[PDB]
């Protein structure tokens, strides 16, 4: 237990954040394949963002909000896992070249729309403890 | 409920505010926000963080392992028991400042060491 110490536009955490949220609220009608690499970037970083204890808490928003059947919900839970253990970028990639590129893009949201929805902190004495700040 | 971007909205609103009239009761949650904001980074920018709370601190590089020890342990900590530790046993002053410098340093590095990641997910700003 150590002593006390004696005497344009970055991706902080925060534009991480605003970025995923800005994304996940928009309807992808028109996206080409170059935002489709960046949000699947973007998405397995912030899932990486989030404990793994919260990982269950992710994969059933998704489960959720998407309507899947067990088959694609145990599917979703291990991406999420994969995703949140990824060494550069290995599972990532793989996932971008060899899933259907469709249902690759209903995942990338859904996960954007989970990761900026969910709690981040499972206890509530921290939850409450953070937001008596105000 | 505490979404990350909300954790956010509060880490960045507090450290750009004054602290020069706050109780122990507001600090103690101070604290513990730091600490799971510290937890939202990957460990590879824990020097990262180091070296911004040096940086912003005019503190000597005798102090920088003792700082990058603090996050380190900030980063490994279940059921806040360092956390715990680190308040009664450090003074309130220098738990004030390590923990202002904190907020500071956690809302305004990047967030990931890659430029090319950085660049992907900055195309779509």
């Amino acid at each position: 237990l150590p002593p006390a110490p004696k005497y344009t536009e970055s991706l902080t955490l925060n534009r991480l954040c605003e970025i995923a949220q800005a994304w996940a609220s928009m309807t992808w009608e028109d996206i080409d394949d170059k935002q489709l690499r960046a949000l699947l970037t973007l998405s397995a970083v912030l899932v990486r963002k989030h404990s793994k204890s919260q990982l269950s808490a992710l994969c059933e928003n998704h489960v959720r909000r998407e309507a899947l059947a067990q088959d694609q919900a145990s599917i979703v839970l291990e991406v999420y896992q994969k995703l949140h253990s990824d060494k550069g970028g290995k599972f990532e990639a793989a996932l971008w070249q060899h899933w259907d590129r469709g249902s690759l893009t209903l995942f990338i949201h859904a996960a954007l729309r989970a990761g900026t929805t969910i709690p981040c902190e499972s206890s509530a004495i921290v939850v409450a403890s953070i937001m008596s700040l105000l």
